[PDB]
């Protein structure tokens, strides 16, 4: 009976509240789906184009920053405690840290098969105009997709943490198991039939469990039962702004929802008089001495006899209007630019930098809320055996983000610049001899912030070396 | 029977709907082929160009984005497995990363036979004004084609999969087979004949199939039964913008129907004041003392008696309603320009970028839909034996796309610079025996993203060049 629950978590206020947040950006993006069976339903368009323009560009902007293609976007730290990592490999003290690299390295590549890209950016237009979006990514195969808040429903706490969740899919019979298309004998057709999906929140032993179960339309259970750890779970609901206390959250577009009221009507109003523009007339002047039939019925080139100003065309002085009218939207259409942003890996730090400064703080939710999962769920897509030892055990591994996934991005030019003053500071002080060396070495590269023990060589490494000579 | 499925399966809305559209863009794309037997029939035009231009130039500049001219447009990974993968061919455990790199290289080349990139343009094309096409690829000969949803329709579930197809073809006795043509002997003129194609899905143990058949319009059937794995079927059907819940894509050129149907009028208005200022007429002033004959009639040189301003030329004051139309209908052609993108390896980089920025997320779309079925197509045509092996297993090649077929592209930039910093960090500490060049080598590599695996020598090759000594 998951249609009872389903139907129990809905928020109608809401879901009719944001029908105009919609209506004035992108209609086609919230479109209802059970008001259609496979034929075209009509949907109206706004009198203005600017939110969509300035939409499109902010969506398409925002998924190069999340997910650069040539540098992972997540960071492993390990300082933690390395027994624990390095026992699960089964690794040397050292190797850990190349081991590390070579896995986040390797682990973001697969990010971009069978079209995720394209899932993740429709996901971005859902959360900037509806601040919801529900996101599934298939293991066995690499695909995604993303849902709405007219296809699926949520329960949380006041904290904030998420309880139980319901999912709504059509298909036909056909794509049914065959254990379960015995039944529905007849009627064999391709009739739609309606699919129910439940997640669960439940603890055990070793922690809290994500249970997931199918059912049909008419109770019918379909088996499949499935268990994962909460943290490789592969449904990740997402919120832009989350106000405490309420269980969806809001979107950019709500913050500035009277300056787009604003320009629909003067927009409405310009083509109003861009329409009465195209009247056509010519107007004969009363009490004007001419001969209109002889104006209006001879071939160009002859002589008439009449004053030479006895018709005037048609004036209504509505070109002024529409100047000013230009005008005025143009001023708040440049007004409302900023909000939306329109206008080597050190490209990057910039781009998110500013991206932080002109959103106000989101990119860190959302980077906080989208990376922690992905970055576990593809670490175990890239190796199984050593993310399941964490997990049996407890412990969980340590992932850097808010515009701090540079652990092992920029480093080099940190060293670089050492590099560089010890190339000016060496050569003098060579002849005193009561500075020692390996004291200004220990300053100057704990100075720019070099842990040293990546870097000096071991005591038998140095006997093996001055041994060998 | 095929033509009560393709009967069944048309939708007549979105058919009669986008009429408007070609109307204003293009309209010999989008004819009616059953209403011509040979002969023309003419097609009307609109007052304005704007549209058309705007389309040229948008599908000729997509072509070069997604498929350039001196490089693959797609990239194996190759991390999943490599085991199977070297199996198949037969070769070492590190040669494969040759083979896949020379296979990519040689392949994409396939392409440019036959004529098929016009086909392609021509795609390009229909999607953008009417949002749906169907790619025929001929493996035999190299050729395509593409159709408009004119001669087909298809049939999908609520979630996007597609299950059945039917295509409408017109063609002469003639050019049936030997079997098929002793029947019909009579009637052997070139006398048009309908003929009809059906592609259906169907499970076999080892995955999924599509079916292929053929019929003539009188039930009978022309044999030639095929089959093919999903992967590798020669049918592609795409669209731009899919509504969840329909069947049929929406183009870019219905996002902007309002602004064309407010320029049409505006050229018309201009129209009909340009042939106003057409009249040539002179205009004798009444009351005023002069003598029309000798005016009218002296050659030229002579002295008449008369006023020297008894005759003017008509004025009716038009010329200013054409300067004010022609500022406001380029201010609306300005204003629509941006959404149209109207105005080495990175160049194509930088380019797909901004096409990325322009369109708002469809540029991935497309390489979603397009990419992905013809790496299959042409990589079985260059060499049939290692995917026969792989799709007999049921293992599925891996392929990377949207905006992320850099894998072996842009990897010689990230060693150049390693290259660089390397020649200025090395130099120094070369004198102090504290620091071990080896760990500076292992961060600076990782550091920029290069897995070692590929480059560090193995232990033979050590001991080997040590003891060659």
């Amino acid at each position: 009976t998951y249609e009872s629950l389903y139907t129990k978590y809905r928020d109608d206020s809401a879901i009719l509240k944001t029908e105009d947040y919609a209506h004035w950006t992108l209609p086609t993006v919230y479109a209802d789906p059970d008001l259609r069976e496979g034929k075209r339903v009509n949907v109206r368009r706004d009198y203005q184009s600017v939110g969509a323009v300035y939409v499109n560009t902010l969506s398409a902007k925002l998924a190069q920053v999340l997910f650069p293609a040539n540098q992972a976007f997540f960071r492993i730290d390990s300082t933690g405690d390395a027994a624990q990592l390095a026992e699960a490999m089964g690794a040397e003290s050292a190797d850990l840290a190349n081991g590390l690299a070579e896995l986040e390295n390797t682990a973001f590549r697969r990010i971009f098969l069978k079209s995720s890209y394209h899932q993740l950016v429709h996901a971005m237009k859902l959360l900037i105009i509806t601040g919801n979006v529900l996101l599934y990514r298939d293991s066995n195969t690499g695909n995604m997709h993303a849902y709405s808040i007219r296809q699926y429903s949520v329960l949380r706490d006041g904290g904030g943490k998420v309880l139980d969740m319901v999912l709504k899919e059509r298909t036909v019979i056909s794509e049914l198991p065959v254990e379960a298309r015995i039944k529905y004998r007849n009627r064999k057709q391709d009739d739609c039939i309606c699919l129910y999906t439940r997640i669960k929140r439940e603890r055990r032993a070793v922690g809290e469990v994500f249970v997931v179960t199918q059912q049909l339309e008419d109770g019918l259970m379909l088996d499949n039962l499935e268990v994962y750890p909460e943290a490789i779970c592969p449904f990740i609901p997402a919120v832009w702004n989350l106000v405490t206390g309420e269980t969806y959250g809001r979107g950019l577009v709500e913050d500035y929802a009277g300056d787009l009221a604003k320009l629909s009507a003067l927009s409405e109003a310009l083509a109003l008089y861009e329409i009465e523009a195209c009247r056509v007339l010519h107007m004969a002047k009363p009490g004007s001495q001419i001969d209109v039939d002889s104006m209006a019925e001879r071939e160009s080139g002859a002589w008439v006899a009449g004053d030479p100003n006895g018709v005037a065309a048609y004036e209504a002085g509505d070109y002024n209007k529409i100047i000013a009218l230009t005008q005025e939207i143009q001023s708040i259409a440049a007004r409302l630019a900023p909000a939306f942003m329109y206008a080597t890996a050190e490209e990057i730090r910039q781009n998110a930098e500013e991206a932080e400064l002109a959103l106000g703080g989101v990119y860190s939710v959302i980077a906080d809320t989208l990376h922690i999962p992905l970055a576990h769920i593809l670490c175990w897509e890239v190796n199984q055996q050593f993310i399941n030892e964490l997990l049996s055990n407890g412990l969980t591994l340590s992932v850097l983000t808010g515009v701090a996934a540079l652990s092992r991005s920029t480093d080099v030019n940190k060293l670089i610049q050492a590099a560089q003053s010890l190339s000016v500071i060496l050569p003098v002080f060579q002849n005193t001899p009561r500075v020692d060396p390996e004291k200004i070495l220990d300053m100057v590269l704990t100075g720019f912030g070099i842990n040293t023990k990546d870097l000096y060589r071991t005591e038998e490494q140095l006997q093996a070396l001055q041994a060998a000579q």
